């Protein structure tokens, strides 16, 4: 089997993208983040605290006659930058983009913090990292992945973001028209359960491509590109009145400048990051200063290749027996 799906930014400035899933029967269509760097297919649901919806698309699990309450599980997220939920777990016929699976794990919020409800547009997240990661106890669940793999026409999924434009997530083959050139393939480690792998290096604008490698996650689910401190003041130097602000929480740069690009390397391949692609906008409605979109990981512990970078890319999340990612310019 195979299933293809549209993925839409939520916004203007691409903060983020959501796909539909449909979920029970008859389905409810929700409008879900797709996020390889977590492992919980959550959504809002008629069991949120009331207060605590603002928009969103709900879960009624008592509406859908193939869901079943998994007795006695939950679950508790707390993502890294501080947003979290948690609640209970059905299971429940799920489809995207026309690949069905049974008996997936469907986790109702009973609660959500201010960051989710403030987002009207997001119903819920589907994670697509390992399922090791995957928060519900006492028997933790497998991902929408995970349990599609064995029925798939090859055990792959592939994210082709849009900037400033819709885009698509295949499951099950690799579309050979969407990409330039060859996809490169390059190791990835589980031990933390990210797709976590190497990049070779990077080049700021037109400047000399440096050997360098930076461990870092592919992570869907993260707006912005994290990256050394090294790396980051290299980039941002060479934008006039570029400048880290505490206050703001990063770095921020006039908003007449024009943006150099951003090279990272995949083995001997180079993926190539427009500088427009690299501009948030004004921190403020109104402000001359805009927010930049390559930021330091320094205080993450973790360097993720978020949308600025995969959304320059066609990327093959591989998962084979031994995982691993590929990425092809576009
Ligand atoms: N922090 C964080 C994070 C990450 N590294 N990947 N997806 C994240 N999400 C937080 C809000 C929903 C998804
Ligand atoms: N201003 C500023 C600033 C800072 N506090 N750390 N790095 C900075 N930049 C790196 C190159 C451009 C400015």
């Amino acid at each position: 089997s195979t299933g293809s799906a549209t993925t839409t930014p939520i916004d203007s400035l691409d903060d983020a993208y959501i796909t539909p899933v449909q979920i029970g029967t008859p389905a409810q269509t929700l409008n879900l983040d797709f996020d390889t760097g977590s492992s919980d297919l959550w959504v809002f649901s008629s069991e949120t605290t009331a207060s605590e919806v603002d928009g969103q698309t709900i879960y009624t699990p008592s509406k859908s006659t193939t869901a079943k309450l998994l007795s006695g599980a939950t679950w508790s997220i707390s993502y890294g930058d501080g947003s979290s939920s948690s609640g209970d777990v059905y299971t429940d016929t799920v489809s995207v983009g026309g690949l069905t699976v049974t008996g997936q794990a469907v986790e109702s919020a009973k609660k959500v913090s201010s960051s989710f409800t403030e987002d009207s547009t997001i119903d819920g997240l589907l994670g697509l990292a390992f399922s090791t990661l995957n928060t519900v106890s006492p028997t933790q669940q497998k991902t929408f992945f995970d349990n599609a793999k064995a029925s798939l026409d090859s055990p792959v999924f592939t994210a082709d973001l849009g900037y400033h434009a819709p885009g698509t997530y295949n499951f099950g083959f690799i579309d050979t028209t969407a990409y330039t050139g060859s996809i490169t393939y390059t190791a990835v480690s589980t031990k933390q359960g990210f797709w976590e792998w190497t990049s070779t290096g990077y080049a700021v604008g037109s400047g000399t491509f440096k050997s360098t490698s930076i461990d870092g996650i592919a992570d869907t689910g993260t707006t912005l590109l994290y990256l050394p401190a090294t790396v980051v003041s290299a980039y941002w130097a060479q934008v006039s009145g570029a400048k880290s602000s505490s206050s703001v929480g990063g770095y921020v740069f006039p908003c007449s400048a024009t943006l150099p690009s951003f090279t990272f390397g995949v083995g001997s391949a180079r993926i190539v990051i427009p500088g427009d692609y690299i501009d948030f906008g004004p921190i403020s409605t109104g402000s001359s200063s805009c927010f930049g979109g390559i930021q330091s990981s320094a205080g993450i512990g973790i360097n993720i290749f978020g949308d600025v970078a995969l959304k320059a890319a066609f990327v093959v999340f591989n998962g084979a027996t031994t995982p691993t990612l590929g990425f092809a310019s576009k």
